[PDB]
């Protein structure tokens, strides 16, 4: 009698995973790893941000503080909190009381929980074959949690334009075009992952028009907001913008990357409608999602977001930190383009400072990461994709240099 | 202007607690007791917080050294080998062996839905969503609607309440496993049957046992109340350890909600006990997968409350006094309720009163007899007759045991 677990076989290996396992074992001096998925410090070290420790003494010195199961839905002050930084304090959205939130597990909860709401009750019942497009490339987790939740018809529009090392609009709005009416559209809110190359807002006007033309439901995935630029209004320019073009729509907020809360699982599902009684509705059947899910969420990092959005110097303090990191990863930018054309490297760099976040396509070909990773030594995506962060003073010469040998020794 | 995209969306129903409780709330009558909580109350009627676990919280945020950083994808790896090792028993051969692995999940409900999720698409066959699944009649409220979401169209219920004699109807429950296909899933309370209360004896899971082994049936375990249920940790696991040496493979879900009070930081952990080692690996990488596509990775602090305290003998200790603390008044609570209830010779037996283990009751008054309570002496209970019996309190003990005499009384 075999296990009845006997024939079940080996997951397929995540490509970021080996990555870092390979840069682990690697006894060379000058390894650098470019594959982080979180922000790092010049020193190569995570960083929790001031205000997070500051908020989370006083927590741990509450003793009117409980543990009793928060609502399904989660921290009410949480979720009014985040929605209002997504939307703006002037959101008519929120005055006229059309605006739902969820609390989620991260950005990755609400994206899930999104989906499964579209794919019983979006575009008729059970719908499944409604097609959900996404960017290529884009964050590799969308095809899967969207796949996850049913749906069978997952595509792609045009969005790395790799000659050009930009956007590629063009082909962008023709696959819009070309959408059936009432495809989903998984929207990127601002710093792109993993490109880091975003539409302007003239291009967000034009992408906007053609989803309103064929009824196209924008799903936003926000997990950079005022990490991205440092400006929390900035950041949010494109979906507020879709508000007041009255866009019905669902944004997938992330705290992770913002305060810094990676593992405490902080993210909220916004839902936008037309009319406030059809939101409770939704909201109705969110519950009934998350009851079977995780069926409540975890309290310790919605309530630090929530007491750092609602007390004003608190509030103050995080913008700070925020822009402490958006200014650093500013910096590695222009440091790495400036010498990468100090060196006289071929082709244009400017798109390394065009770009805006923690990552960045470099524009390489696989062959050229092929040579940083086997022959320099510096780990990264055959994408191109590096995270800025692991740019530090100390690495970014001979990181430039690696880049200019790999561009000029390999077509 | 046309419709929203969303106006089609219907009201869905909430749980039955939510009305109770509100209308509880609205309750101006001076006398009112909520009989229908969802989670442990003192005898004040307040939430409790564990004293280990303030201790550990001090602790964690005087820990400099930790990060908020991405935890793995199956969690923190103290919290699975803690919470497996509590389940299972320090000297379980299945550990020796390395024949088990270990999720961190969203309190039980995550473990319930990975491990249901798991099995939809790798148990026996690939993608059957037809195998059936038996829950015990009645159950927890959730978990028909969790294996329903995992995909499985044939969600079954085997006899176990018996509402004559109020107590297990064993015959029932061996009769419905014996029915059974081959490789059908079954949901075992692991002790501390919810809503019920009444847990089979050891003797009498030695026959569920036999039954399941025979007809090779799936146990898939729910344990959310390990040692709250009646303060001793080992009796309380002895249901998984027996099946562990009878050599069955199973899930068993675990919840550190109520044994540690942390309801709200959602600590759960999925035990997986396989035949063979390297299989054991494989299952855990499709957990892994599914965890991707559900929440990423978990939350860390409940997890890091719940395993700095079992990796260390001194808060271990602490932490099962607690556990002991609850367990001693919800006893109490039954035993002053049941010599209550016969002090007023009240029709009936009441040893099921102090039969049952654990936080909720089935009292075995039928509705119109709840019906009464609720309306005339405005004690919310549910229509099923489950009370929470940590509702019950020194001060509200002898009204809550005349107001049942009433209604037994009264009421046919
Ligand atoms: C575009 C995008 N979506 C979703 C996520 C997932 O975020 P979380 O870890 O909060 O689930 C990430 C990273 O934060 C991301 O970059
Ligand atoms: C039998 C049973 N299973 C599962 C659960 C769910 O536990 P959690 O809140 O940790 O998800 C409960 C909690 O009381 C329960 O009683």
């Amino acid at each position: 009698p075999p296990s009845v677990f006997a024939e079940v076989p080996q997951a397929q290996r995540v490509l970021v995973f080996k990555l870092t396992a390979d840069f682990r074992e690697d006894p060379d001096p000058r390894k650098v790893n470019l594959g982080v998925g979180a922000y790092r410090t010049d020193d190569c070290h995570p960083w929790v941000l001031p205000v997070v420790k500051k908020v989370e003494q006083k927590i741990a010195n509450d003793n009117s503080l409980n543990h009793e199961y928060l609502p399904i839905l989660g921290l009410a002050e949480f979720r009014s909190c985040a929605s209002r930084l997504a939307l703006g304090d002037d959101s008519p959205a929120l005055k006229e009381k059309r605006v739902g939130g969820v609390q989620s597990l991260g950005g990755t909860g609400a994206l899930r929980i999104g989906a499964d709401f579209l794919a019983r009750w979006y575009n008729g019942t059970n719908n499944k074959n409604t097609p959900v497009y996404v960017s290529s490339p884009t964050w590799e987790n969308h095809n899967a949690v969207f796949s996850a939740a049913g749906f069978k018809d997952i595509r792609s529009y045009r969005y790395w334009d790799a000659e050009k090392r930009g956007l590629d609009l063009q082909g962008f709005l023709n696959d819009l075009e070309n959408a059936p009416e009432f495809s989903i559209v998984v929207l990127h809110a601002c710093a792109h992952n993993p490109t880091g190359i975003d539409p302007t807002p003239e291009q967000w006007k034009q992408i906007a028009s053609v989803m309103k033309h064929r009824f196209l439901f924008p799903f936003f995935d926000s997990a950079y907001q005022g990490f991205a630029s440092g400006n929390l209004e900035r950041d949010a320019w494109a979906i507020r913008y879709f508000v007041s073009e009255g866009f019905e729509f669902f944004c997938a907020q992330s705290f992770s990357k913002n305060f810094g809360l990676y593992n405490e699982r902080v993210g909220n599902l916004t839902v936008v409608g037309k009319e406030p009684e059809s939101i409770l509705q939704v909201l109705s059947q969110m519950e009934k999602i998350v009851r079977i899910t995780w069926s409540n969420p975890p309290a310790q990092g919605a309530r630090i977001v929530a007491s750092t959005l609602s007390n004003p110097e608190l509030f103050e303090e995080w913008t700070g930190n925020v822009k402490t990191m958006a200014d650093r990863i500013l910096t590695m930018r222009s440091e790495l383009r400036a010498r990468l054309e100090a060196l006289k490297t071929p082709g244009t760099w400017n798109h390394i400072t065009d770009q805006i976040g923690m990552f960045s396509f470099t524009g390489l070909n696989p062959k050229q990461v092929e040579y940083l990773v086997n022959e320099k030594h510096i780990y990264l995506l055959p994408s191109g994709r590096i995270n800025v962060s692991g740019l530090t003073t100390k690495n970014l010469d001979y990181v430039a240099t690696s880049i200019h040998e790999a561009v000029t020794k390999i077509q």
